[PDB]
């Protein structure tokens, strides 16, 4: 068998069972706990209706007006400062889904708009984070000329890891201070940010009105998340990158 | 200035001022609406507190609550089925947010399973999709020939686009069938899957308990958003993948001729 198909397979049998071993550990951590909060929710919905004498359609009406005024509870969502923190959710591929377009039309342009935006972003990162590695590599070379000069892949790999703990933590200690976040909360949040997952769990912007409100802390909120990647994508293109382009360097070794 | 320089420095501006234009045309679409369904809101929201006696306070408490038990009402979110579906949203950066860890300890596991997983599953996706897009080049090389033959980029984006489209108009077909969704709203609902934004307003396996009542659909839906990532992983290999290594094949380059 072929070297690029020999390949594909192991890393199809990985995933799946990087999934497998994933679903195992997720249901040990997170399966006797769900079914806990639900019974003690169930308790306190029957508790609640009683106080407050409520059928069970009087507690559905008031059920689909809560949940429909969740997005409206954070402020004006789409404004400028609004469509911009959107817009940045889009085409970085984040995505929290705190703010979402209501409108056909608006889910028209947002398809467009992530077509033609996410490879633009995607590029934009993996260029901008070469110049920051290239730089990185500069500076270390003239370092080492310095205090009395090649520099490695594992030094790069180094600076690149501790560059991306510095960016979520910089950003944690930052997130729980303004958000009211504990550290870990914050650190959880800038993991899930910079690594585009975005659950829309933690959301920040969205306390005491901050996109109208705040202007300072938003025009950093916005630096931090484009940096942040930048930081991100600069060790993705240093260790990850080098791994897709490796089935196309084999298919031409063998023509 | 440099050749990378210049190419780095026209793709900030570019993004920049396509953050401005999108943040300008949505406000357009979305600001007046917003404003509208807020008020609208807001009236029934004082209307529904006026009609069962309730207080500030007493709203406040059934708020709480309400928003607690939205996960819980889709169903069992965590047992296999629940857990593999969550397992895809961090892998494949997609992260609905339907299901997220409520535990220290799951939160804790969940950044060190994204830390490797996350590039296993990219990388799979590249070479996975490579291998379609060779065996499409082989395919169609063929083809030519036996109609009486080389293949050029141009047919490669041709059929990767077709493949592109095909996988979404399948998946909304499906989608607006089992999710009693419209074709638009199942259509939007992959475009937004594939793309990995995932915003969460449109999740499957969400209805009628799916994830523990319906397996034969669950084993579609992720065979679906697996399939699917490759037809679109292919096709980024294709055309974006490229202008990626370009600031350090130029970089190669200046060192060489130097
Ligand atoms: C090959 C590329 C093709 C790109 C095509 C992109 C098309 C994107 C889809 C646009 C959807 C527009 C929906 C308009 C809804 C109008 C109805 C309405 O409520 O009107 C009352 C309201 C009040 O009227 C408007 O909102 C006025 C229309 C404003 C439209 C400005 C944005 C245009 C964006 C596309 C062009 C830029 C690129
Ligand atoms: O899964 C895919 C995929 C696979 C097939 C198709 C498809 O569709 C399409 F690309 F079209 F959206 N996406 N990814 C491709 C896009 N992103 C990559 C990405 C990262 C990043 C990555 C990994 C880590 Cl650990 C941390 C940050 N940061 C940014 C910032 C802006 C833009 C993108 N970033 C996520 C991975
Ligand atoms: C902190 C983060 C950013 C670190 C990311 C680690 C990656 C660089 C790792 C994670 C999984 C690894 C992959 C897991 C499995 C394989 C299959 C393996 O295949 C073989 O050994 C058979 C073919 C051959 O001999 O080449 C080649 C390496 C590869 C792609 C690995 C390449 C490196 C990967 C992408
Ligand atoms: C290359 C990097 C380091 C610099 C890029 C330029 C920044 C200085 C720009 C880019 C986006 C800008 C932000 C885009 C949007 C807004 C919202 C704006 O707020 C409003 O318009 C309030 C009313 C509304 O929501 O409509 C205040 C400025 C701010 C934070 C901007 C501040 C300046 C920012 C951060
Ligand atoms: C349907 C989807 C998947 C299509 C995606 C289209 C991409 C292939 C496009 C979108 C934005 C484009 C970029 C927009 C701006 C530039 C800057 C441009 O820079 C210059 O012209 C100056 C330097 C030089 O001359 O090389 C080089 C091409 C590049 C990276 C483009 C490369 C191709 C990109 C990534
Ligand atoms: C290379 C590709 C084309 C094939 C990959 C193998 C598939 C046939 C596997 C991979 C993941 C599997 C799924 C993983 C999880 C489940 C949930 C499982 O449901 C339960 O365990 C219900 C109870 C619970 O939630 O604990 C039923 C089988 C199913 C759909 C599996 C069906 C078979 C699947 C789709
Ligand atoms: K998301
Ligand atoms: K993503
Ligand atoms: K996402
Ligand atoms: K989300």
């Amino acid at each position: 068998m072929k070297r690029q198909n020999v390949r594909t397979l192991a890393l199809i049998v990985c995933t799946f069972t990087y999934l497998l071993v994933g679903a195992a550990v997720f249901d040990a951590l997170e399966s006797e706990p769900e079914l806990i909060e639900r019974q003690r929710l169930e308790l306190r919905q029957q508790e609640l209706r009683a106080r407050y004498n409520l059928s069970q359609g009087g507690y559905e009406e008031l059920e689909r007006v809560v949940l429909r005024l969740k997005p409206h509870k954070a402020g004006v969502q789409w404004r400028f400062a609004g469509s911009f923190y959107f817009a940045i959710t889009v085409i970085t591929t984040i995505g929290y889904g705190h703010a979402a377009p209501s409108t056909d039309g608006g889910k028209v342009f947002c398809m467009f708009y992530a077509l033609l935006g996410i490879p633009l972003t995607l590029v934009m990162f993996q260029s901008l984070g070469e110049r920051i590695n290239t730089l990185v590599r500069y500076l270390l070379h003239r370092a080492k000329k310095g205090l009395g000069a090649d520099v490695s892949m594992a030094n790069m790999v180094l600076i690149g890891f501790f560059s991306c703990i510095s960016t979520l933590c910089i950003g944690a200690a930052a997130f729980s201070h303004y958000e009211h976040w504990t550290f870990f909360q914050a650190y959880y949040y800038c993991f899930i940010t910079l690594t585009t997952i975005g659950f829309g769990d933690y959301v920040a912007l969205q306390k005491d009105q901050a996109l109208q409100t705040q202007p300072q802390y938003v025009a950093f909120s916005f630096v931090y998340i484009l940096t942040g990647l930048t930081v991100i994508g600069a060790f993705l293109n240093l260790v990850v990158l080098r791994f897709m382009t490796m089935n196309a360097e084999d298919e031409k070794r063998d023509a």
